[PDB]
């Protein structure tokens, strides 16, 4: 089965109400830059951002200008003559829109609420998608909360009914249509809706984990944003998830669980595979094609690591500009945030820079000396590595955020689709590295073991292991009496 | 109010069928024994063991001689002239009878499974208890397990029921029927039912924990049977609590259970009063009338906390009796189990052993230098620490395990009256030591609490204390957006 490949296509109310294909200044990334050869590399877009309005429909921004929103839209569309299995998908949400303290957040709450509320929201999504020629629905909510996940889940489930009735109505039983979310790619915002990943991802055909950001301004210590492994040199947090409302054991917890751990895009992702019902070709792994920049670093450890005086306020409060040969950063009035196109210019201009590399994070990030600047980033190196981990673990592919950040040769989708679909690429002695994976054992991936099967009647010691029910269990402690899963004495720690 | 003092008479079929009051060889402990000043020491006589027989009925043994047990029980409930608050209760159960392996486990499984099954269930208990004169029914079964519980709870409040209508028919006002219970005193078999205390204890008028054989054959370390308090040099268990279907997070658990623990008997209390629904009133601290031998230990310690040789498969399974001057253990087949008036003897014989004391778990223990043995048991010195701990945690009485092994001037019932009522014993300068208290917090034991109230659309550090919706709340992470209690980042750690 061919890897998805997402690319997320963002793009301002300003811009569309403006747009233009001839005119960086305006419109720094028209669907013009889209080649054919790149929508060939690509398997879905999603186009961001829609929203929720506060009559509880999925919308646009009421400032769009909706005549020039459907030309963008149809410029989209028009890339599927190239490829024939693109879907351009539509995103809801995002983190301005759907954040707690973001300006929407209650349209979500309110929409998932009620039956009839679900039903409206979700009619409303397959409108939007019909009248303006989308091939799926993407939500996009940041994050949805334990109390709502339920109503959350009703919605998403609502609008994979319709869905499915509209892909037969259409003929479309070649590209049917799909839905998908942007899911958390680390445990403290996971943790709102870990215990209910099977209900949620069940009428998914995709879960796109945002296994970025897993650094930034907003973290005291300066970090790679999306390792892929851990680096014991590095910082490490504590695991939200054994929080979450499982319902699970002590050491059910534990073994799942270890605290502290190494925030990493494999941490999320076998963070994922722990759960049952969650199928590994479901999970689809986000990669940054953007790098975020921290100021105030000092050295010895190429910026890694270290305290920093980086603003976290949202927006950039100043007008300090401080990332050297970023006027890219200048544009957009913020020195925190460089695309990976940015970046390339900013190594190749004589800035100050160092391309430095981690060999067990399996990422680059670059360094400024003179003004103690650090920056980490994905580039096709990177994507080396998580392209061979999307193929060991079988997940459905990759999905990055967003086009318009890549270089101007596209070398970043490009590397892409080379990693796995390229007859002359062979990454079969890829070295994966020494650094630290995700230990944690749960009840959607258990080993296969062995044991014989429990008889009743029989009085077990500790640490013995029977096969019951389709799983081989341990007792925790002694003179065990009664069957598993009847006593809280055994464990499950096996399959099959 | 005055402290519960139930005393359990135990004896078996062959001894009822042959019951004597002059013959020591046949009838141990006649009902003779107990004095008209013994019998005002008691509150409760529970008379052990009447059983549930295949018709899912409370019955008698099918071997019991009918006009001999009369007979027993006339002797029992003639006591009541010398104490006008004296119940004369029967016990239901026990190990032999009622453990997974017992004989009649299934009696008991099945007795409590529909309302018909109760209501026939119950119906037998009031029956029995009128029909042999009965002053209440007390249930030990050992143990329900996780899925007979609740149908176990029914069958207790529907004899509830019927023991109340009894009360008033019969105009017992003055002194109305009860129903009790002997609750596990240890966390492993405490665990099947841990969870559903509250609905257990409901309809009780007590809840006798057997807090002893905490120590035993079954055991690799000797150690003590009872220890009030934790001897940090003694050996830990696995707290079996932190597995039980509770429902809590990683750090309630954690809180709640801190393992490994030392098995004693403030554990067993205080684990009972952490649950929300069980008042301490109710809770009885039983304490055994018994010791346990050990052979093949080593010095050092006195036998304390040493490996040792003694066979642990029931019965026991040699004619090995090697407990020195237990002539009792000789008559009963058994070196393992002496009565507290046989361990007297021993020590009155000049056969080898030493009376030490443990100054942290306040038990007293024999150790026998030439032989290798040891010896846990409990006596008028210990009960004086039980019977202030009884006081201070406002515990309902005591219970102990059982009269026919008392010495025959009955010191260790007289021990028990006498700190409870006595004008002239005064234990307010009693030291209870330094021994390892039991600390875990739960829902029924959270401490008082002030905190500002939570501000919705704040964003909280990590560590950062607020009080909302009844309890104070602490964040376990930084950067929280959401409400306590609606979120897994908040910790319930104090009521408001
Ligand atoms: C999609 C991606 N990421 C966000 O959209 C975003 C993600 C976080 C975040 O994970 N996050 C995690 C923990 C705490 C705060 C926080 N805040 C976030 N802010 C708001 C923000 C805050 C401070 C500084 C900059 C931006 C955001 N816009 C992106 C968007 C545009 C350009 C590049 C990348
Ligand atoms: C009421 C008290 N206690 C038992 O009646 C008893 C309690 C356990 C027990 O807690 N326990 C806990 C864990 C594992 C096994 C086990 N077994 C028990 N056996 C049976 C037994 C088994 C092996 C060796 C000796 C005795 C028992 N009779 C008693 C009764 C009469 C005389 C003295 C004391």
């Amino acid at each position: 089965t061919r890897k998805a490949v997402i690319g997320y296509y963002f793009i301002p109310t300003n811009q569309i109400n403006n747009y233009t294909e001839t005119d960086t200044s305006v419109v720094p990334f028209p669907v013009s830059n889209i080649t054919p050869a790149k929508a060939k590399q690509l398997t879905h877009i999603n186009f961001s951002f829609l929203d929720i309005n506060s009559n509880l429909e999925c919308a646009w921004d009421p400032a769009t200008n909706d005549a020039k929103a459907r030309d963008v839209v149809n410029r989209l569309t028009a890339l599927k003559a190239h490829n024939p299995s693109l879907r351009i998908m539509f995103s809801i949400g995002g983190w301005y829109y759907s954040n707690d303290l973001g300006v929407s957040h209650a349209n979500y709450v309110n929409a998932v609420k009620t039956p009839a509320s679900r039903a409206k929201f979700a009619q409303s999504c397959v409108r939007i998608m019909k009248d303006y020629g989308f091939d799926g629905v993407d939500i996009d909510w940041e994050y949805p909360q334990a109390a709502e996940v339920d109503g959350f889940i009703a919605a998403l489930q609502e609008i994979r009914t319709l869905l499915n009735q509209q892909t037969i109505t259409d003929g479309r039983q070649a590209l049917p249509y799909q839905l998908t979310i942007a899911g958390a790619g680390g445990a403290f915002f996971l943790s709102r809706y870990y215990s209910k990943l099977a209900q949620i991802v069940a009428p998914l055909d995709y879960i796109n984990l945002m296994t970025y950001d897993l650094a930034g301004p907003w973290e005291k210590v300066t970090n790679h944003q999306a390792a892929l492994f851990g680096d014991a040199a590095g910082p490490t947090f504590y695991n939200a998830l054994r929080e979450a409302n499982l319902g699970w054991s002590w050491e059910e917890l534990t073994r799942a669980f270890p605290s502290p751990f190494s925030l990493t895009v494999d941490a999320a992702v076998q963070q994922h595979l722990m759960m049952e019902g969650v199928p590994s070709a479901k999970i689809v792994m986000g990669v940054p094609f953007y790098g975020r920049a921290f100021k105030g670093v000092s050295g010895g450890n190429g910026g890694q690591y270290s305290s920093h005086s980086t603003p976290g306020e949202d927006p950039y409060p100043s007008t300090d500009y401080w990332l050297v040969g970023c006027e890219e950063c200048v544009r957009d009035k913020d020195p925190r945030i460089a695309s990976y196109r940015q970046l390339e210019q900013m190594l190749q201009g004589n800035y100050g820079y160092q391309r430095l590399w981690n060999d067990k994070t399996k990422t680059p990030y670059l360094y400024h000396a003179q003004n103690g600047l650090f920056v980490t980033y994905d580039d096709a190196e990177s994507f080396k590595y998580k392209a061979k981990y999307i193929k060991q673990q079988q997940l459905g592919g990759v999905m990055f955020w967003h086009l318009g950040q890549d270089n101007r040769n596209g070398d970043l989708l490009a590397a892409l689709d080379r990693y796995f679909n390229a007859a002359d690429y062979d990454d079969s002695q890829l070295d994966m590295g020494t650094g630290l994976r995700y230990t944690g054992v749960g009840p959607g991936n258990l080993p296969i073991m062995t044991a014989p099967a429990y008889v009743p009647g029989t009085t077990y010691a500790q640490g013995a292991l029977v096969s019951y029910q389709g799983y081989v269990w341990q007792t925790k402690w002694g003179y065990i009496t009664s069957a598993p899963g009847s006593d809280s004495a055994w464990l499950k720690v096996g399959r099959v």
